[PDB]
RNA sequence: UGGAGAGUUUGAUCCUGGCUCAGGACGAACGCUGGCGGCGUGCUUAACACAUGCAAGUCGAACGGAAAGGUCUC
């Protein structure tokens, strides 16, 4: 009961004495499509193979996302090696708006309302890792009020 | 109250970095097709040259006079 999309798929080639070799590899993300969202790479001689190692080491990098009744708190600018994008809180109204790799590991995730853009490379894997990112340098209203003091110098009008 | 990407350098990879695309817009033209109504718009080029008709007249309660009208008048 997860929900998986596959961001990148590509044929990798190495030279040997013989010949040509090649394999597969495809990134694939996983989640429960709420708050649950994970990465995995995965690398294999075939799709099949390739993709189940991705869904694998997706469920293995599975990481915690903080929420504030369908959209992210507040605004955030992740960077990755080369990707850069930026997340910012939207209008419940407001859909999903985001490329390919950002569009789906924010549907798995489980956000519905965010504002994304691309503006470092168009790579998907960095891509990926720089929305991942972003969503690390999330933190939480609850969090930082842990942090000060007083949980009372926040705006959270939906509350809920 | 509002931010999408895709293709393309390599044996394969990541950057940098060009080129192309997906959208909208117009006092528009072309190709094909073509029922109607409401509302708008229509020489963007030669401030090039123009046939022709109409676009600034009015007052007799300012004035001298009577061309015409009906007119009493010979
Ligand atoms: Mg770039
Ligand atoms: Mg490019
Ligand atoms: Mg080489
Ligand atoms: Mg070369
Ligand atoms: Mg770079
Ligand atoms: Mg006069």
């Amino acid at each position: 009961n997860y929900l998986e999309r596959v961001v990148a798929i590509n044929r990798v080639s190495k030279v040997v004495k013989g010949g040509r070799r090649f394999s597969f590899t495809a990134l694939v993300i996983v989640g429960d499509g709420n708050g649950m969202v994970g990465v995995g790479y995965g690398k294999a001689k075939e799709v099949p193979a390739a993709i189940a190692k991705g869904v694998e080491e997706a469920r293995k990098s599975f990481f915690r996302v903080p929420l504030i009744g369908g959209t992210i708190t507040h605004p955030v600018q992740g960077e990755a090696a080369a990707g850069v994008v930026l997340l910012r809180p939207a209008s419940p109204g407001t859909g999903v708006i985001a490329g390919g790799a950002a569009r789906a590991v924010l549907e798995c995730a489980g956000v519905h309302d965010i504002l994304a853009k691309s503006l470092g490379s168009d790579n998907a894997i960095n891509v990926v890792h720089a929305t991942v990112a972003a969503l690390k340098l999330l933190q939480r209203p609850e969090e930082v009020a842990a942090r000060r003091g007083l949980p009372i110098e926040d705006v959270a009008p939906a509350g809920m």
